């Protein structure tokens, strides 16, 4: 039986537009692990950094990826999720508020 992840998009330090920022999804409490995230800038993959897989009896399965970003007031950003507990990849969308 599939525990389905939660997923946490938000940015390092307070959005202000055209200043340097850092982007992450953490995402929790999946079973089994294998799992594919990405992070998106306007439907495009990011080249990111991905921490290491680990274990909690609190939280199943988590991982956190990241990447350096710089928002704007257009540009839209997002993280994708695959596991075997969703029937197609879900997105959940950056919100600076």
């Amino acid at each position: 039986e599939p525990r389905t992840p939660k997923i946490q998009v938000y940015s390092r330090h307070p959005a202000e537009n055209g200043k340097p920022n850092y982007l992450n999804c953490y995402v929790y409490g999946f079973h089994p692990p294998q799992i594919e995230i990405d992070l998106l800038k306007n439907g495009q993959k990011m080249k990111t950094e991905q921490s290491d897989l680990s274990f909690s009896k609190d939280w199943s399965f988590y991982l956190l990826v990241h990447t350096d970003f710089t928002p704007s007031t257009v540009d839209e950003y997002s993280c994708r999720v695959n596991h075997s507990s969703l029937a197609a990849p879900h997105m959940v969308k950056w919100d600076r508020n």
